[PDB]
């Protein structure tokens, strides 16, 4: 009956149009920990912590709590003309995690609109300078920054594009900084020409045309790709000399997934210009999105500089007091039980886990940094990889365990608080799935 | 100190950049039925009911237990894999509330991004069928359709545009359809003129390079402009003629705000091929947005007719089961109390005492539809326009909220206003104008 009624009354994101009121999508009904169940009551591993999001798992009083006390107090206030008390503690808050003076907050509903927001802001920012040619946005190939016209524009996964009017002027696509697209040169080299083709780029270009380069730490979506150790440095250095704003997307790193609350300068040493974020925030209990600007940067275009401008962008539930309170009371239970000292102590029995199934004959690669893996399945990326990784997936789902599908890899992002036993349970499942899956196409 | 945090820590919307650091807001402590009160312990009428969203008013349980259960029990689920019941029974409902065939829901997280989707539609419907070409979007001065970088583009309130990028070759810009800008006309052949400027502009471009029109029923946020009667009809009439799709925005004026579940078909009569809708789907307790899409219009380019294609839009917060748990709570609380059927009912009343204010030296003009209304007022200039943001401080001061707008103050109050409460909202909006027109000289 809900089956039923997803298939005739809801579009889905990614909707093979061919089965359209023919879909079938598991039912979730229930959660708590790392766990959710199905319609037949089956518990399951949520793998992706839902959508990389779920940072202290399911089941917390304490966000739901500060969730509905806000509600019932004050669920709305206008943000264009009235001030919150959550909102304004939230920003407080952030401003004190970030790098560097990042210290005002812009707040959205979710990630693609605080990514957009970044984005028009760059557009504002070079106008109110007098430089209205200095606009354009230099992104890679299987980035992922959103799902809004402008974002989805920015984004490198190709598979996205079919059917969508993607190329535009404004954008340029730098090569993915993925290590193994390095060929017959050294991590080192390979990293050389990455950041030659950067400075070639904005030769070709123009500096006097970029506003802006948007990046993820590491490129989740894309398939956790982890660009070579220094890259983030070199192109922040670029960016400086061409006064180029450095955007550095932690919708998915940021809020503990690195081991860090920002991935940026702890881990990838890179002090950014904007970060934006969402997920983690609230740890997927609400929608919240938001991005965090340098100082200097804004003192640049304000106060006596501020050519009597006014900063139109906004959306209704910015500021909005209910997912700030949640937020809130995120980012307070995060501290109160050092969940990111959690996730940063966790990260090398992680990635040790999952390199335990490297022995296997269907496993070519695994990676991870923080809390955050893959495991790339070949049968030795082609189509036929695909299908047996997408298999395997399946399998592991029959098992007790989702995965995320991406392409020929298995991805896992699972709640901070997972346990070195949930762990190897979670590595146990994909070991048997591989195995036996890799057996049905002639793996020895 | 709320004040000190949000002056150093928050970039706001429509920030003044030269007093950035220097802003201070009213701060908003608590909340019930219409009211809201201030950190100094006032109390004031929530005129705007938040900003058009809070249909049933502040401190309904039903909907805050009904977030609470939901993300106790299941916060979240990837919309991309995993399916609930609160999104599930939410498209339902829905479904039984649209004008025609508009029954399949897309969600997301608020009005920009419904609109976003719902033009992002158009193209890929458009690319689906074989006509690349055909991508550009017809928009009004005035209008509003959102902050996305594509939705303010798509946006007609040219106040917002300087130091963005807004113009672009894709997005077209017909006269809005104002009333007082009629001049020697009446109101029949100034709607000859508007319908005469749309066929001719689609000419111009040429119909094949034209995907979308996309309208407001009434444009709230540009000035409770309400188009002449038949505007819509037939404008409608015109896009079925050429294939352009007739998105309606329904952000605004949808549950309950013009006395309907949606105003497109029972107030204005347009079935659209999409509507939009915000805001007051959960009543302003939790962002939700989404689309209404027409089963004939998907049908075109689906099943038989896919070839092959996958609609690769969507947010990590599509169908999220804690903003439908709460839309679907507060729609369940708005049919059990007849909050629809109590807003059209208040609609002559609240009309009437607007009405009232016109007694005034003061005031020029006013009107509404359902429970949106405003009240001109006139000494037009900037001198009109800083006369009537007076007139707000003064309303503030003597316990009402309202919206400033030019020489214009707007007021949507929630769906469940008496005709006490109203006529409150009147005397202090009556006391407030008298006191600073006698202060101007008049
Ligand atoms: C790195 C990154 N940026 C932006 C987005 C878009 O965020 P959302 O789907 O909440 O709009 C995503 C998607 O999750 C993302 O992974
Ligand atoms: C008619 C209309 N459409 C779209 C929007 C944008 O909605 P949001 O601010 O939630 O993104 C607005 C503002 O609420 C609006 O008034």
């Amino acid at each position: 009956a809900v089956g039923a009624a997803m298939r005739d009354h809801i579009l889905l994101p990614a909707q093979e149009m061919a089965k359209l009121g023919k879909s079938a999508q598991p039912v979730l009904t229930h959660a708590e920990g790392i766990y959710v169940h199905t319609e037949d009551g089956r518990r399951l591993i949520d793998g992706p912590a839902g959508m990389w999001c779920a940072q202290v798992g399911y089941g917390r009083r304490e966000i739901v709590d500060a969730m509905a006390h806000q509600a019932m107090v004050l669920p709305y206030a206008s943000p264009w003309y009235m001030a919150t008390s959550p909102a304004a503690r939230l920003a407080e808050k952030i401003a004190t995690l970030t790098p560097g003076d990042l210290n005002r907050i812009f707040f959205t509903t979710g990630g693609s609109t605080a990514v957009d927001s970044a984005l028009r802001f760059s557009e504002f920012y070079n106008n109110v300078l007098g430089r209205p040619q200095k606009k354009r946005i230099i992104v890679r190939y299987d980035g992922y920054h959103g799902s809004t016209a402008l974002t989805a524009a920015c984004t490198g996964r190709t598979g996205n594009w079919p059917n969508f009017d993607i190329a535009q002027d404004r954008i340029s696509f730098l090569s993915s900084p993925n290590p193994r697209h390095a060929g017959n040169r050294s991590q080192e080299a390979f990293l050389d020409d990455l950041v030659q083709e950067f400075e070639d780029r904005i030769e070709s270009l123009g500096p006097d045309t970029i506003a802006a380069f948007l990046a993820e730490p590491i490129l989740a979506s894309g398939g956790v790709i982890i660009p070579p150790a220094g890259y983030h440095a070199r192109f922040k250095a670029i960016c400086e000399k061409h006064d180029i704003l450095y955007i550095s997307d932690e919708v998915v790193t940021g809020f503990g997934r690195c081991g860090e609350w920002f991935a940026s300068e702890k881990v990838f040493g890179v002090v950014p210009d904007i970060i934006t974020f969402a997920k983690g925030v609230t740890s997927g209990y609400v929608p919240l999105g938001g991005l965090a600007i340098s100082e200097a940067v804004l003192a640049r275009i304000s106060g006596e500089n501020a050519k009597g401008s006014w900063f139109t962008n906004g959306y209704t539930y910015s500021n909005q007091p209910v997912a700030c309170a949640a937020a809130l009371a995120n980012i307070e239970l995060m501290e109160r039980e050092g969940i990111v000292d959690q996730a940063r102590e966790m990260a090398d029995y992680f990635a040790a886990a999952l390199a335990s199934l490297r022995d296997l004959p269907g496993v070519a690669e695994t990676r991870s940094v923080g809390l955050v893996g893959c495991v790339q399945c070949l049968l030795d990326g082609t189509a036929e990889d695909k299908a047996f990784t997408l298999k395997i997936d399946e399998r592991c789902f029959e098992l007790g365990l989702i995965v995320r599908p991406l392409g020929d890899l298995c991805v896992i992002s699972p709640p901070l608080i997972i346990s070195r036993a949930q762990i190897d349970e979670m590595v146990a499942i994909m070991r048997q799935a591989i195995t036996e899956v890799s057996a049905a196409h002639g793996l020895t």
